[PDB]
């Protein structure tokens, strides 16, 4: 078997995609946020606090013939920045682009913090990192990826997301005629339940490539790309006025500047990341300073690879026996 799917930027900053997908019998359409970097399958739902609940769909169990209560099973999950959500566990019917996993966990949210309620476009996650950081208990579950792996016709998915516009996330097959040139695979550890490899260095716009090993993990459900930095302070060195601002939380830029492209090393392979991908707009409606979507990693413990990177190439997730990923310009 094999699914395809479109993804869909939620806002003309490409800060997040949501993909669609069909929960339940009869099918209840929620549009997810396809998370490469966690490992849960979570939906706003008719148990989710009402107050907390501003514009999403949500999943109702009840009104699916094919949800079963997982009978003692709850969730919790905080994210990285200080976002969480929690609740319990359903199995049920999951499609996605026509792929079909049943007894999936559907992890129904009883609670979600602000950030999310906030998110009116956003209906939940779907995880596919390894299903190691499944946060399901007293047992844990596996991800939509997982569960489907062995049905698939090639035990992999692949991301191309897009710039300002639609993109696909495609499971069990290799679209070649949606990159140019060759994919260069690389190696990946699951120490951490991440997609995690090491990149061979980076340039800054038309500057020659420095040779440095940076260890970091594609994800998808990560907005920006965090680098080391040392990294991103020669980046950002190259734009007239920009800076570091502590109380803006990030380098800023002024809205006028025209950014350089960014380079980073896959192998002896090489993805170029366009001056538009790395521009956020301005910090707050009106003004002239305008937020970087390069930043430094140096608070949060790890190298990101997000969906400004992400977006750049086309992007293989290889569940083989041993992962791998692997990186196409396209
Ligand atoms: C990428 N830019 C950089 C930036 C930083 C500062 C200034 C400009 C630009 C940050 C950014 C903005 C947005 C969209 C916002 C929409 N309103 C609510 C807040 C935002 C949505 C949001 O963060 N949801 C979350 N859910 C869970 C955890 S956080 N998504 O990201």
């Amino acid at each position: 078997s094999t699914g395809s799917a479109t993804t869909t930027p939620i806002d003309s900053l490409d800060d997040a995609y949501i993909t669609p997908v069909q929960i339940g019998t009869p099918a209840q359409t929620l549009n997810l946020d396809f998370d490469t970097g966690s490992s849960d399958l979570w939906v706003f739902s008719s148990e989710t606090t009402a107050s907390e609940v501003d514009g999403q769909t949500i999943y109702t169990p009840s009104k699916s013939t094919t949800a079963k209560l997982l009978s003692g099973a709850t969730w919790s999950i905080s994210y990285g920045d200080g976002s969480s959500s929690s609740g319990d566990v359903y199995t049920d019917t999951v499609s996605v682009g026509g792929l079909t996993v049943t007894g999936q966990a559907v992890e129904s949210a009883k609670k979600v913090s602000s950030s999310f309620t906030e998110d009116s476009t956003i209906d939940g996650l779907l995880g596919l990192a390894f299903s190691t950081l499944n946060t399901v208990s007293p047992t844990q579950q596996k991800t939509f990826f997982d569960n489907a792996k062995a049905s698939l016709d090639s035990p992999v998915f692949t991301a191309d997301l897009g710039y300002h516009a639609p993109g696909t996330y495609n499971f069990g097959f290799i679209d070649t005629t949606a990159y140019t040139g060759s994919i260069t695979y690389t190696a990946v550890s699951t120490k951490q339940g991440f997609w995690e490899w090491t990149s061979t260095g980076y340039a800054v716009g038309s500057g020659t490539f420095k040779s440095t090993s940076i260890d970091g993990i594609a994800d998808t459900g990560t907005t920006l790309l965090y680098l080391p930095a040392t990294v991103v302070s020669a980046y950002w060195a190259q734009v007239s006025g920009a800076k570091s601002s502590s109380s803006v939380g990030g380098y800023v830029f002024p809205c006028s500047a025209t950014l350089p492209s960014f380079t980073f090393g896959v192998g002896s392979a090489r993805i170029v990341i366009p001056g538009d991908y790395i521009d956020f707009g301005p910090i707050s409606t009106g003004s002239s300073s305008c937020f970087g979507g390069i930043q430094s990693s140096a608070g949060i413990g790890i190298n990101i690879f997000g969906d400004v990177a992400l977006k750049a190439a086309f992007v293989v997730f290889n569940g083989a026996t041993t992962p791998t990923l692997g990186f196409a310009s396209k």
